[PDB]
């Protein structure tokens, strides 16, 4: 079943890298979205923040990105462990 | 800025139709996702539920769908009014 989120958003903050029991690194972060949903009947402004994380190489990538940076993100939604988290599977600098 | 969620998910429940002050109908619902994220380094099972809504014609569409139905949804994330809600902008029966 498809579960795919594409989001262009600003990195607001990130937590110190942590590791799963298997030794996989995880970086939790907060992203801030600000834009327009043309998908709504009347175009409307949309603004929200969302908890995200990168695992494995994506943790390493996030760990080197400055807060304030706008990121083009793809990935999937999942349960935190209830609240949801955006798992980032792919990332580019927007600009 | 892109903000687009694609999700194949089961309609669990829906609320009675309500209306905005402008007379736009809204149907709030709960969707349940169960699948696999191949986007994670190790393929992993993912299961969660997410609050969603349809507005305008999409409210009318949701209002006629039986709970238990699997839906192929597209749309965007937004703030409920903080918690997030999946605004559905497009819908098909999965099967």
């Amino acid at each position: 079943a498809i579960n795919r989120l594409q989001l262009v958003a600003t990195l607001v903050e990130r937590e110190v890298m942590r590791y799963t029991p298997a030794g996989v690194p995880i970086v939790n972060c907060l992203l801030s979205y600000s834009g327009q949903a043309m998908e709504a009947q009347t175009a409307r402004q949309v603004e929200f923040s969302i908890e995200a994380l990168g695992a494995g190489k994506m943790a390493s990538v996030l760990d080197r990105i400055a807060p304030g940076t706008v990121l083009d993100c793809v990935g999937f939604l999942a349960r935190k462990h209830k609240a949801l988290v955006f798992h980032i599977s792919g990332l580019e600098h927007h600009h």
